[PDB]
Parts: structure tokens; C-alpha cells; sequence
């Protein structure tokens, strides 16, 4: 028997996702058409012997979260429960606080997945490596650039036994090119160190990386499993576009019916395109590489869509060019309008990928990044929105370049 | 019998007020301690013969608006009613749509006040000028700079009869140094041109300046009354600070009990300071010129407060310097933190006052302006927030300069 | 050009609909599968020359109402607008207040339909009778029992000219067996008397029956059109069951694809049954006469359903007998449970049909009527709910007979 | 060091409190002017050595609960924290689930108080009896009638050692006249049996009475402390009136400034009357025994008020007689109206006190009990509401006797 614990965040963790996280929680944001933790629930339900999927977070249970829970329980034939913490307890404090609900039924192991990662999720390879070695902590790690590794949690390991000897969460110097993927496999024995950490706080909030991983490294309890699959961290609102690109590439092997094909009565399609069946796309439109369309989306004639996410209810009128953008829920773009962003991907292999701070700014200047329209944003006709963030329920009247429209 | 129609906006008009308008409507924002339309209701209730005050807007009636209506009806001994439009009808369409509720009881005249202006409100002088001349439209106008007049509605008048011969709402060239103050006195006859405008739209939405004032100028129906009192337009979130400075100057003659004095068991006070009676200020704090404090505000020891608005529930810890800022509701500033903004007063007499567009930006760079903290914003200890806008329910961890923290 | 004004109510008018009106507005309650004003919008869109459908009420625009407006505009290829009044103005005050939006485009006539009636809606016969005679007011009337007519608005007419000579809204004595159906055809001239009524209130709230119909009767302005089709008034929560029965009978001629047929892999079906396509019904269930099933409804094996309405999301477990009941949204009925009500159809032709007051009671005793379960009501296994009203979000544990479970 | 755990319920437990629990949670309902758990927090803050007060329940944290938490932390100079469970875990499951937050700081003992009891709260006598004997469980028990004891949890004890030998929660036969008061004193050792109960459920939800108290009775771990003070159980909405009478009697010794006195410019006062300082009572009114008035309540001239609770914002017009009633928030009673109920105090000493079931009914007939008006209920002039329950936001037009007005 196996279990899966998906550590979704809370409303404070979604503030960096801010113009999209104003209407729906950041875990329920659709990357490549389905919500971002439905990829985790998909991959965990594919593992044989998986009995339960628990979601630990401090979101209050509202209608989108409970509707997603019912839909996931019906779709994947598995109990998907939401354990709500009484306070933000960190990444390890929710695992220690819900230890009786996690260890109920005595599982052999339980996965611990951070909800903001986009991975190919090699849970079966990781599980079998654990079934051979049977250590308390198993980490998923991937190789990164030497400049990019200072953004992520570096893992210094011994290559013979694959045992991590050092862990630094954000080192100022290069210590390792292997970074932590946010996918873990825990033995039941792994809830025994967390307790000790909790007792050291009493002589509540446990950070799993700083208090458990960095402190127990080199003592034979934490081990690494290295993969070469796709991996990304969805932190800001524009990172979901790169995660969408990766997931649409993954759909060529995983869900080939989800990608859209060339149809004689349909639109032109380049690259990997997801179109929802409820969405009505005009045949004169062309939908370029890495485009996701949601339900009830009207796409007019002559619409160019490239590297974009169009959320549900949005309307693009005729001859509208949308590049590197996220078009919010119910937000309408008028005719001959151009919604353009500059490509900015958070990949740990690109040397001049960006350094991914909380600040969207530099020297007063807003950095050129993905154009994000919030929900119910009205873009007028023949108006350019370039490199801009538009907050929800905004009606614009002129062109805006490199701004944050409050 | 006289009436007063205060044209409050709706949720779309308050988007430019965005980080403060996320919790309460822009009409109910407290400038100099009381909400911004309570100044209008104060000045209209002081006029003898004022029977009713109507508020026309397309806000939905929620608990702050109805609570304000009950409090204003109890305080000013007058019926204060809220007429909610079915759609945003512009500045004149709500006056024409509610013509039966405005003309009920057959009033002699009714004032029409835009809710976003800060004025000294000379309604008695304006009323008596109208009682001498009895024209359909009477405008309040003030003198402006030649560079600043292109931001406001310019009025070209004839100086003998005080009759406006030309009206342009935003001219690209200088046409006049007299600008429209957003205070009008309407005769019942003035609802007769608006009807004609409505019929010309059928062969709904009536803009009072573009469709009525500019079109009927020079035909003997619109007349001007010129004042020298205080006037300001509250459009962005930082303009409310300048309106607070003007209203606290007005309080020296109007409400001398509202300004705070030097008390031996109290804080040091420079200039005009409003402190709410519920607020607890430490005696080591000094509160500089043009400072407004709301209810339930804890101000620690050694706190410097200058040119600021501290909204209700906010906590400033010890040795905190706050200059040119608006501290939101329930937002906490830690010890030795510095919340600083750059003074940007929107007055039509200063030649290098700013040009007051929708964009807060220039050339990518955020313009140096008032620091605005949203509601429930936690500022950590020994952290500087300089020239920044922080959106609500944000917990910061480091210093931010010249940014918009989403 | 023709128009249609559907007078939906507000939240005060839906209080008599109380356990069902706690979640959705009373106009959007599904009778025979579609919402109750979608029957009016269906019948008005079938009339040739119908340009617009206006809904006048004092509900605040929330997500169900706006979602219905968008769905109706897409389905019926017609502008369906919602005009929200600033106050409850009665049945005629909303018609007089929105006279400029009603008469916009100069229509030949406009229908006025009360939203709570279930009719066969003979708008074409009524329109053609009006096109022959061209009087200001045309009423739809039907024949009733002599005892039942005291519940409805009686119309004393002259049979040669079909002109009403007397109108009493609720007479204590028998004056007429013709009652008002709540369907009217108005000429533009008919907005001229309403104005006079409004002026008599000033020397706002206009009741169309008491102030206009009873006062102008016999003066040649109000005329009657008599039909023999189906008619019912949906006032209480159990009246919607009888309206569902009538509409499912009407579906045999109007929408024959909406009624469910005998399928070899499907459930047994007696009488007129509506099943939503999303609903999953077990083949061992039998669904008796006048049964409506909503979307996402799981119906177990052996379920008897007769004369019932099962709202969306509800779950009936195995061997559950449900008779004369309304099962709310998401409400679950356990196995071998019996949810039973007593039939009490409100038709004006039955002599011992009930007298339809606000009180559900008599002499302390609750009257035997339709069993209503609110939303998210959990009925446990092997438990009888007989003649009872269960308020929403209630979890029961034992059998309840003839009660109101708060 | 001592702690206090107040087991507030959740939204399902407040359904029996239904017409009052529609607006505010049942723990925050004001009995004798202050909310019902503020009596518990008052009595726990009076105990020396009390460090923390924890509230365990499954209410979601909304604005009334957090506002009460901030007000209680400011008033009683104590940390008052709310621990929200992830699910309804019963009366013992929340104590076992939050065992690390309860035992944090290693307290000597912690009180466990059910939030629905009205007691005199003898925590110091109970604590000192525990400090002499040091047993895991200490119960508060009171003597009841032989007929009434079948409603409560009976305790069969040995009178020499005060050790309970038998516990039955609702016996069909008389077993004991000592009943459980819902006040407990727990040693840290008492969290050790609860764990065993939890493990027996795995081979979550722990009922403290059925699983722990009845099973461990007679084994030397549970002991009784008997008091003679006031005690009541607030289960239905009308039980709060009897708890208000008991607390106003307690105010003669505990808060003598809260009771209202005879004032020459004030109303006549019989018995124990609480009046809020914000409430304006006319001098011609007389306020009889056991009357509680909330803030902002306007009481007209000639108003008789006896055995009543008037919640905040309510308006009683002139010559209005209100007896045995609960007048909701913002609910207005017109002039010469009579709001009357039948006394129904659920005390365990009265032999013909009522048997206190979930059903408010008998044989179809509604039982004569306390008249409850919900929030914003408008009672018209000269109209009698007798023995009736009126659900919130209802506007009545005639007299109602012995009904539930939906
Ligand atoms: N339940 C719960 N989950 C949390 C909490 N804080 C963060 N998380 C989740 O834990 C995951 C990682 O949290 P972070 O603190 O941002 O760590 P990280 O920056 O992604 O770093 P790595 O895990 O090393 O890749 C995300 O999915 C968060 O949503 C918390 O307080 N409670
Ligand atoms: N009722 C109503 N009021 C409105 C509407 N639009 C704007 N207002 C109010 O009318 C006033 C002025 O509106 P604006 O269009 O922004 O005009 P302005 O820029 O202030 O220009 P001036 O009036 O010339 O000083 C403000 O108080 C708005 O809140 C509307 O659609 N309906
Ligand atoms: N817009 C609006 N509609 C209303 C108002 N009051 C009632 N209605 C609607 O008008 C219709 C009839 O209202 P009622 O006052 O209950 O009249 P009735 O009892 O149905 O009587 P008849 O029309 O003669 O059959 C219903 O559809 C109500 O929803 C109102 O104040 N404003
Ligand atoms: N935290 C929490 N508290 C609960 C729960 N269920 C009930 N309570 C509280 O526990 C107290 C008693 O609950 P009941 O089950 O109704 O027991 P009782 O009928 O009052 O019986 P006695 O305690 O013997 O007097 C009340 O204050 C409830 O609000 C729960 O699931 N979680």
C-alpha cells in the first residue's frame, strides 16, 4: 500500500502568482488545459498500489477546491482528500501534524510532492529504487547549470551509493550542479526525524529543506534519485507558460488525444496545441506552438495565437495577435489588438535564464516578461498591450507598454 | 426646497484607486479622518432648505455603503438615499435616468457634485448667484496654471455676464486658464437639454461634459461661478494624501476640535494632525504635518509620522519612520522599518505637478510617488519600503525600492 | 418590432420559495429541467419580430443570473438584458421606471409576463387579437372554479367586446370566474396611464393590478383574451412540482426529444419523465409519472421516483422510494430511505385545492404537502422523511414526520 | 502553568440554533450581552497560572470569529488561539489531533469546556480538588431530577472517593441523578487513553463521552467534582433565553456594573436588566425581568420588554409588547405590535421541563416555545407574532400564531 501527499500552499504562497491567483487558487490554475495538481494526481493514480492521495495546505475549502476534489475522485477512482492545516506550518510541519492521517492503514511508502513543480513524475522508477534500498528519505534531483543552481536547493552527493552528503537551499557559491526537484519518497521511518525537529522547536513550523534535509545530510538517511526528464518550478504567473510548453511536449507520449490536429474545417495548427472541446475556434485563425485553449473560448477569424494560455470564457475578436501571453477568465480582446509578451522561461539549464526573484523590477524598470491579463479585462480595439500586467476587472482605453496597470 | 445629487462612481471608476479600493469603495475612503463623500454631505447639510441628498452610482449595496448611509442619516438629520443605476450611464445618464426621483417634491435647484473632488464647497455663494440669475446650468470653476489646464475641463467665458462661450474637456492647446471644479448647480430646466441628448442617442450613456456642456456652450444656458478656495481631484491612490492636506488645513476654520493639540501626556505634534479618539499613540512618537490617524491604530514609541494617512487597525511598531505614505487597514509595520514615499501633489497651480495619467510608469520605470500599503500588509523589522506599491495581504521579507509588489 | 418584459421578483418575493430559494434565485429554479423563466424566454423568442427580452427585478446580479443571461443570449439568438431596479417598485413601478429602455427603438407592442406563472404562453394568438383591436392593455385570462377565484384576480368582462368592466384582485365574495393569468400585452399608449398613477403618488411604487387595472376597468382601455391552455402560479416551493407536471405534459407537443423513452439498457419509465443527459440512472430504477432529473444526478438500483424533482448533484442510493418530493442540490438520500410527500397541486379548477396562504400551518399543525429537501441535506439509511421540510446543510439521523427541520 | 481548551462546534452543530445561527456562529451569540464563549474565556482568565486559551472547532475563520479573537486577546490579556480541525472529529478527536499544541510548554493541567454550557464555572475549586488528588480525568457534575437525567449524561459514582463507576450518555432507565456538566479537568496523562481509542479505530472521530468516559468508568481514571451552582445547556435557540436569565442572576455578584439601575431620566426597570451603553431606550418604556439589550437598539416609548433578548440594530417602535422572545439583528417591530412567546427553560431540576429533542413539533403541532425573529425581520404595525419562528429577511403583513414562517 502506497500513499501520496501533495503539499499545496496557501493564499500567502500564491501571492507571487498574483494576477491569476486573484480568482482561483494557484494549485487549480490550468497548465496545458488541466489544473496544475491534476498532473500530480494523474501520475500518482498511475502507480499500482496507490490507495489515497492527500492534499495538505492552508487554503480554506471553497467551491473550486471542493469541485476539483469531487471531479478528481470521480475521474481517477481514488480517494482524494484535503487536509487543511490550522496555520501555515511550513513544508514539513503539515507532514508532521497530519502524521496519523498519513500513516493510517500502515503504508509501505508515501510520496511527497510540492504542488508547484512541473515534472514528468518518474514515481515508478523512484519507488523501485526505494524498494531496493529502503532508506527513510529519497529525493528526486536533476542536473542544472552552474549559474542557475544558486536559485535551487543544491545536493552534494556521493556517486557510488547515491547518498547526499550536503544540502544547501540557496548557496551564494557553487557547491553542486544537482538540484532538488521537490519530489520525495518517504518511508514511515522518515516521520521519526521530523518529530525530533518539532521537539527542538519546543525547548510548530518545520521547514523540510532547512531543518530536516540540510541537518541530516551525510548521516545516511537521505538519498538521491537522478532523472533526465522535464522539470520546472511554477513560482510567478509567467512560469506557468513554460510549464505549459513542457506538458504539451509530454502530451505527445502521454495523452496524444489531447493535442489538436489539422482539420479541413478547422484552424491551422503549428506545434503542440491543446484546444478544449467546448471552445469554438474560427477556421481562419492559426494557433502556433505551445498554445492552450480553455472551455467556452471564442476565437475569431484571423487570430494569431502563439505560446499562449487562454483561460476559460475569454473572447478574442478578429485579426487579434496574441504572443507570449496569459489571457484571463472572461477577458475580452478587441479586434486588431496585439497582446504581446517577451519570452521568459525559468529553466535551470539556460545560462541567461532569469534569476527569478520576488521583484518583477530592475532599477525602477519593469522587466520584459509574459503579458498577463487578469479576469474580466477588456482590451479595446486596435490597442497594443506589450510586456504589461493588467490587474483584473480593468477596462483599458489606450495602448500600454512595459507597465503594471493597477 | 433644495436637493443634492452626489455622483459617486462604480467599481470600474475606482480601479485607478486600486490598492486602497480593493477593500472599501473609493467614495468611502477616509480623507482627513472622515470618508470622502462625507465632506460633500457635510457641506450640503449646512445649506438651509436642503431636503434630501441622493447618491447616484453603480456600486452594489454592500455593508460599508449601507452602514455609511445609516450613519450619515443619523449624523446630519437628513435623508441620504442611494440610487443604484442598472448600468454605468456616464455622468449625465444617471441624472437623466433618475429624473423623477430628483424632481420629486419640486425642488428649486439641485446641486450636482462629483464625489472625487476635494473642495471648500461654496454652495451658499453659488446658490445665491443662481438665485440672482436663474440660469439652467451653473458651473464652479477655478483658475489653473497654463500647463496644468490641459489636464482638466477648460471653460472659456465672457467676463461681464460670466457665461461660458466654449468648453473643451481635455484640450491639446491652451484655450483657457479656468477649469471645471466638478461642482454644478442645476435648475429643473436643466433636465430638459439632457433629454434631447438622450433622444439623439436613440436615432443611454450621457457624458455631462462632452455631450451637454461642450455642445450648449455659448447659447446662454451654462454660466460660471469662480472661487478661490481649495480644490483637488482625487483620481489615483496618492492624490488622497494631498486632499487630506487640504482638508486638514480647512479644519482650522471648520472643525477646530478635530485637529490634535500638544498634550503633556501625549505625542509631539507639528502642523495639522488628526487623531481618532480610539487610536492609542505613544508619547515618544512625533506626528508631523498633515497626518491622519484612524480608529484602533496603535502607534509605538519613537514613531515619526509625516504627511501620512494611517488607516484603521494598522500597527506601527517602535522607532518606525513613515513619510508620504498610506498605511492600509490592519497592516503592520515592524520596528525600525522605514516606509517612505516621494511627495507628488496633484494641484492645478504647480507648473511641475505631474500630468496624472492612468500609467504609473515612464520608460519602464515606476514614477516616484506616494508609497501605498494595502490592507493586512506585514512589513518586517528594519526593512525599507521606498516609493513602492504593495498589494493587500502581502507579507514582505526584505527591502523594496521603486517597485509594485504584486 | 416587439419586445418582452419579464417581471422577475427580488429576494423578498422569493422568501415564500424559501428552502429552495436559499441557494438559487426563484426565477432560476428548474421546472421540468430548464429554469422557470427560460420557458418565458423560449415562448417570446418563438414570436416573429421579437427584438429584445428585458428582465426587470431587484435581484443583485450574481453568477447564476449572469450565467443564465449569457446562456440564454447564446441559445435563443436574442439580446436578453437584466434591468435592476434601485428599490422594489411593485409590478408597475419597474415598467414605468424603465420606460425609456422599454420604448427604445419604438416597438409596436411589448408583452409583460410575471415570472412565476406556468403557462402554455399563447403570445401569437394574443398578439393577433391585439393587432386587430389595438387597445392599450390586453390581459390573458382563464376560467376558474367559483371557490378558487377568490385566490386570484377576478375579471368581470363584457362578452361581446371582451372588455373588462371590473377588476378585483382578491374578492371576499364571488364576482367572476375569469381570473388574471399574469400575461399582458401592452401598447406604448399603456405607459401613459402609469405616469398618471405615479403623479398621484407624488401629490414610486406602482402596483399594476390595484392602481392601474382596478381603477381603469370599464373605461375602455383594458381588454381580455381568454385561453384554455395550461396555467399555474408558482408561489410556494411545492407549487413548482405541479408546474413541472404541466410542463412535462406540454413537452409531448413542444419538445418531444426532452421526454425520456423506454431503453433496453435503461430504466423503466412511466408517464412523462425528463432525464438530463449528464445524469446516470441505474437500469433497475423505475421513474414514474412527472419526474424531472437534473445534471450529475446518480440514481441507484431499485430507486422508485414518482412525481418528483431531483435537482443537480443529488444522489439517491439503492432501493430508495421518493414520492411527491423535491430533492435539493447535492443532497444525498441513503439506502432504503423513503422521502414521501402528500400531493397538493395548486390549480384553480379543483374545488378542494388548497387556499395557498403564506402560512404552511393550520391550528399549530403543519399541513400535509410536498416534502422539500434543501441543498446538501444528508438523509441517512432506512429513514423515512414524510411530509417534512428540511432546511439546507442538515444531516439527519432519524425519521421525521410532518415537521419543519430547522 | 495551566491551559484551557474550549470545544466550540462547527456549522453542523449550530443547525439546531438555526434562525439565530444563520448570521453569526452559535459560539458568538450574545447571552446576557456578551458572546457565549466569552463567559468561558472570562472564567478561564480569572484562574491564576492560565497561560493560553485554545478554541477547537471546525468553523471556518471569518470576520466575526477573528474579530472576537482579537477583542478577547486585548480584553483578557491572554493568547486566545483558534485551532481549526480539518474535519469534524467529535469531542475527543480534536483534543487528540491537537495534542502537540495543547501539551506545548508542558502544562500542569488543562480545562476542557464545552462551549454550549452556561455555568458558574467553578474552575478554582475543581483545580484544587485536582491538585489534591491528581487523577487523569476530573468531571464536573450536578444533581438533576429523576425524569430529566435521561436527557443528560448520567454518572454513577462512589461517594467516598468521588470516583465514577458507570457512565451512560442517554439512558432509557434511571441509573443516576448526577449528570455531566460538560466541564472537565484533564491531566496530561489523560491524552494517553484517547490515543488507545484512536488506535482501536484504525484496526479519527473520537466521542469523548461514549468512547472514553463510558469505557474507562470504574477503572480509577475518571473522578467527579459536584457543584451546586447554575448550569444550563444551550442547544436550541430558545435555551439561550434561560441561559441569559441565569447569567443575569450571576451578574449580581460577578459584574454589578453591567446590570441597569433605576434612573430618573431613564426607563423603569424590574429584575435584572442588561442595557448596552450604545442603546437608546425611551424613558416611558419599562424593561422587566431578565432582559438583555444590545448595541444600537432603539426602544420606543411605552415598550414593554420582559424575559427577552434584543440583538444589535433592532428597533422596537412605540407601545410594543415583547415577552419571551429573541429579536434578531436589525429586525424592526412596528407600533402596537405584540411579539409573544411561551416560557420554555430547559433546566434539569424542573420535572415538567421539556424533553429537548431535535423536533420542535408534536403530532404535527408546533410546540409552544420562545418566539424567535431572525435578522432583518420586519414586523408591521398592530400585528401579533405568537409562539412563532420567523426566518431571516422576512417582511410580514399579518398576524401569525404557532407557526414557522419560512
Ligand atoms: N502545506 C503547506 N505547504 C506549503 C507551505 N509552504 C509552502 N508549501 C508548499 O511547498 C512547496 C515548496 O514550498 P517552498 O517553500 O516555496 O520551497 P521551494 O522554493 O519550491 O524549494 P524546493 O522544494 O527545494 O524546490 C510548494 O508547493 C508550496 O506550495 C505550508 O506552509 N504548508
Ligand atoms: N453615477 C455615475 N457617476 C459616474 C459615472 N462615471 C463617473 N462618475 C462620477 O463622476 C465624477 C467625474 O467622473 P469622470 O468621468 O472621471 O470626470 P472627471 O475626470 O473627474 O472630470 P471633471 O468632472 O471635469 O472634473 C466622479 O465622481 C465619478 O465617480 C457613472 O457612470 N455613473
Ligand atoms: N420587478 C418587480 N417585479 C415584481 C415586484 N413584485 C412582484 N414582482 C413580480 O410580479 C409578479 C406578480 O407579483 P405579485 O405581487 O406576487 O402578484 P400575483 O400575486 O402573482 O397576482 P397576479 O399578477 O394577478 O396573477 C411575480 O412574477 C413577481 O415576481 C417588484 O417589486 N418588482
Ligand atoms: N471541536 C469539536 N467540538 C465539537 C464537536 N462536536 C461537538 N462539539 C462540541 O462539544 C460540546 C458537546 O457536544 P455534544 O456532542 O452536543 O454533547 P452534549 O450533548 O452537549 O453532552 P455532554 O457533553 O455530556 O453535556 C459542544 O460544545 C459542541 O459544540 C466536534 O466535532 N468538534
Amino acid at each position: 500500500m502506497l500513499k501520496a501527499v501533495i503539499l499545496i500552499g496557501g493564499p500567502q504562497k500564491g501571492t507571487r502568482f498574483r494576477p491569476l491567483s486573484f480568482e482561483v487558487p494557484k494549485p487549480l490554475f490550468p497548465v496545458a488545459g488541466v489544473p496544475m495538481i491534476q498532473h500530480h494526481i494523474e501520475a500518482c493514480a498511475q502507480v499500482p498500489g496507490m490507495q489515497e492521495i492527500l492534499l495538505i495546505g492552508f487554503y480554506q475549502p471553497d467551491e473550486p477546491l471542493t469541485q476539483f476534489l469531487e471531479a478528481a475522485q470521480q475521474e481517477f477512482n481514488l480517494p482524494v482528500r484535503y487536509l487543511q492545516e490550522f496555520a501555515p506550518l511550513g513544508t514539513g510541519g503539515g507532514l508532521y501534524h497530519f502524521r496519523d492521517q498519513i500513516l493510517a492503514g500502515s503504508p509501505e511508502a508515501f510520496f511527497v510532492l510540492n504542488a508547484d513543480v512541473c515534472s514528468d513524475f518518474p514515481l515508478s522508477a523512484m519507488l523501485e529504487a526505494h524498494r531496493r534500498q529502503r532508506h527513510p528519505f529519497l529525493l528526486l534531483g536533476t542536473t542544472a547549470n552552474r549559474t542557475q543552481s544558486l536559485n535551487y536547493g543544491c545536493i552534494v552527493e556521493n556517486p557510488q551509493t547515491h547518498e547526499v552528503l550536503h544540502y544547501v537551499e540557496k548557496p551564494s557559491t557553487f557547491i553542486s550542479d544537482i538540484i532538488n526537484c521537490g519530489i520525495y519518497l518517504f518511508s514511515p521511518e522518515a516521520l521519526k526525524p521530523l518529530r525530533d525537529v518539532f521537539q527542538r522547536n519546543q525547548q510548530g513550523t518545520i521547514r523540510l529543506e532547512q531543518d530536516v534535509f540540510s541537518a541530516l545530510a551525510g548521516q545516511g538517511q537521505i538519498y538521491v534519485h537522478l532523472t533526465d526528464g522535464i522539470w520546472s518550478q511554477i513560482k510567478s504567473a509567467g512560469s506557468a507558460l513554460y510549464a505549459s510548453r513542457l506538458y504539451l511536449s509530454r502530451y505527445q507520449d502521454t495523452h496524444p488525444e489531447r493535442l489538436a490536429k489539422h482539420t479541413p474545417g478547422g484552424p491551422w495548427i503549428r506545434g503542440n496545441v491543446y484546444i478544449h472541446p467546448t471552445a469554438k475556434v474560427a477556421p481562419s485563425a492559426v494557433l502556433g506552438p505551445n498554445v492552450s485553449i480553455g472551455k467556452g473560448v471564442t476565437v475569431g477569424e484571423g487570430v494569431r495565437l502563439r505560446e499562449s494560455i487562454v483561460l476559460h470564457g475569454a473572447t478574442l475578436q478578429e485579426h487579434t495577435c496574441v504572443l507570449h501571453s496569459i489571457v484571463g477568465w472572461g477577458s475580452t480582446v478587441g479586434r486588431w489588438a496585439r497582446v504581446e509578451g517577451t519570452p521568459s522561461d525559468p529553466n535551470p539549464n539556460d545560462p541567461r535564464a532569469r534569476m527569478d526573484s520576488e521583484s518583477l523590477f530592475k532599477d525602477g524598470k519593469l522587466l520584459p516578461a509574459i503579458t498577463i491579463l487578469g479576469c474580466r479585462v477588456r482590451i479595446p480595439a486596435e490597442v497594443l498591450i506589450l510586456n504589461s500586467i493588467v490587474l483584473p476587472h480593468k477596462e483599458l482605453s489606450r495602448s500600454f507598454t512595459n507597465q503594471i496597470i493597477l
